[PDB]
């Protein structure tokens, strides 16, 4: 019985297993090595992952996402109230506990955030099981370093609802450090900086590792900065461009904007390894095709202030840990947005030419570390 490592992410989740000496990051049924943290409810079925995200434009009120922003928080919580204003789905109050309310098979039903996340965890569990060819009952699940007891508990519960014995709940930055084998240094304190630019959040952590024991020395960043913000700059740019070429504003067509958003995210992803990208959407708005392109340099310009803003939390965390740039032994890249060449440059330049540990797919580093730790704990 291999136990599994699960990164239960805000925007994407990832599952790994350590067996026969190495970590396998397990692809899902569509061949994707990470899976959106999305759960959809329709007249006839419950969809999770890619199947949920791939119908988001068609079903906005009953496609749930961002459950991680609610998990283990009270309804009265100001982050909750505030985050609520921007979701297309209803959150409601059940004894100061938030529930996401949707319609499923024709009826209004309401779920706790840990219930939604348990459906994502079940999907990651079944992904793992399809590959291993047996049931998985033990898992290590990861959380942000700043998660309080009640968010850790609610995440553990999500695991238990999913039919997993949760061997441990560990910090995301520690799991990334474990992935790179930094946990096995000894006697001396090593200082490690995790730079984590994901889909919805930006986390900088400084850890000190001394004879295998981790200490979180500083944390910083921005809980609303991530790849979604870069998708948006691109969306706004192409909306303006559509207006220029056809004198038509797609702004208010919720469906056109979501399909444009989708095309942008995919274009963006291509710009991490190519210097130009094709954007081709059939019948975007009133039967008008939108066939166009964008360069890495143009996308960089559109995002230049957001990209730069990531170095301020780095300065802050260094200050709060009372360390200079030159006392950081290792720079680890985590999150899919750190595949962006400009971002790697900014961080490497900030650190005066220092290597970045980026050999492990950054959107997988946390799951990789969880999988290593799960095997150890077993
Ligand atoms: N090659 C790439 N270039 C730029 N962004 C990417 C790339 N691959 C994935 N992403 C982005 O990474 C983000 C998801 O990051 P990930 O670490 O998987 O999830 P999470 O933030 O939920 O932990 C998304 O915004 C996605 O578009
Ligand atoms: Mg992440």
């Amino acid at each position: 019985a291999a136990a599994i490592g699960i990164d239960l992410g805000t925007t994407y989740s990832c599952v790994g297993v350590f067996q026969h000496g190495k970590v396998e990051i397990i692809a899902n049924d569509q061949g994707n090595r990470t899976t959106p943290s999305y759960v959809a409810f329709t007249d006839t079925e419950r969809l999770i992952g890619d199947a949920a995200k791939n119908q988001v434009a068609l079903n906005p009120q009953n496609t749930v996402f961002d459950a991680k922003r609610l998990i283990g928080r009270k309804f009265g919580d100001p982050v909750v109230q505030s985050d609520m204003k921007h979701w297309p789905f209803q959150v409601i109050n059940d004894g100061d506990k938030p529930k996401v309310q949707v319609s499923y098979k024709g009826e209004t039903k309401a779920f706790y955030p840990e219930e939604i996340s348990s459906m994502v965890l079940t999907k990651m569990k079944e992904i793992a099981e399809a590959y291993l060819g047996y049931p998985v009952t033990n898992a290590v699940i990861t959380v942000p370093a700043y998660f309080n007891d009640s968010q850790r508990q609610a995440t553990k519960d999500a695991g238990v609802i999913a039919g997993l014995n949760v061997l441990r709940i560990i910090n995301e930055p520690t799991a990334a450090a474990i992935a790179y084998g930094l946990d096995r240094t000894g006697k001396g304190e090593r200082n490690v900086l995790i730079f984590d630019l994901g889909g919805g959040t930006f986390d900088v952590s400084i850890l000190t590792i001394d004879d295998g024991i981790f200490e979180v020395k500083a944390t910083a960043g921005d809980t609303h900065l991530g790849g979604e913000d870069f998708d948006n700059r691109l969306v706004n740019h192409f909306v303006e461009e559509f207006k220029r070429k056809h004198k038509k504003d797609i702004s208010q067509n919720k469906r056109a904007v979501r399909r444009l958003r989708t095309a942008c995210e995919r274009a963006k992803r291509t710009l991490s390894s190519s210097t130009q990208a094709s954007l081709e959407i059939d019948s975007l708005f009133e039967g008008i095709d939108f066939y166009t392109s964008i360069t890495r340099a143009r996308f960089e310009e559109l995002c230049s202030d957001l990209f730069r803003s990531t170095l301020e939390p780095v300065e802050k965390a260094l200050r709060d840990a009372k360390l200079d740039k030159a006392q950081i032994h290792d720079l680890v890249l985590v999150g899919g947005s750190t595949r962006i060449p400009k971002v790697q440059k900014l961080l490497q330049d900030f650190f005066n030419g220092r290597d970045l540990n980026k050999s492990i797919n950054p959107d997988e580093a946390v799951a990789y570390g969880a999988a290593v730790q799960a095997a150890i704990l077993m």
